């Protein structure tokens, strides 16, 4: 296939723990970006068969969606807030090192970028 298998969602010996932090991350960031009407191209990894990219998982070397985050937060897959936004991160410049600064999909991330940057403004103390 051209596409990797997708990133692991669950850890299965990692003890449950929350944080405010990581609660703010899935119930205001990640539901925030997830209900966007410009949602949709990053709820799932990029399908590089289905949409015909050969190069695109040669370009990225870290593969990430917010379909994977989402899991990630409901299995209590970070140790820590940090981890998550790093995804969210990645999933961002993924898009804006591979896709042409013209193209619609470099503007719905901006849209959905804006938005993250502003609620992670807002971030709760680690207390």
């Amino acid at each position: 296939s051209m596409n990797p298998p997708p990133p692991e969602t669950s850890n299965p010996n990692k003890p449950k723990r929350q944080t405010n932090q990581l609660q703010y991350l899935l119930r205001v960031v990640l539901k925030t970006l997830w209900k966007h009407q410009f949602a949709w191209p990053f709820q799932q990894p990029v399908d590089a068969v289905k949409l015909n990219l050969p190069d695109y998982y040669k370009i990225i070397k870290t593969p990430m969606d917010m379909g994977t985050i989402k899991k990630r937060l409901e299995n209590n897959y970070y140790w820590n807030a940090q981890e998550c936004i790093q995804d969210f991160n990645t999933m961002f410049t993924n898009c804006y090192i591979y896709n042409k600064p013209g193209d619609d999909i470099v503007l719905m991330a901006e849209a959905l970028e804006k938005l993250f940057l502003q609620k992670i403004n807002e971030l709760p103390t680690e207390e």
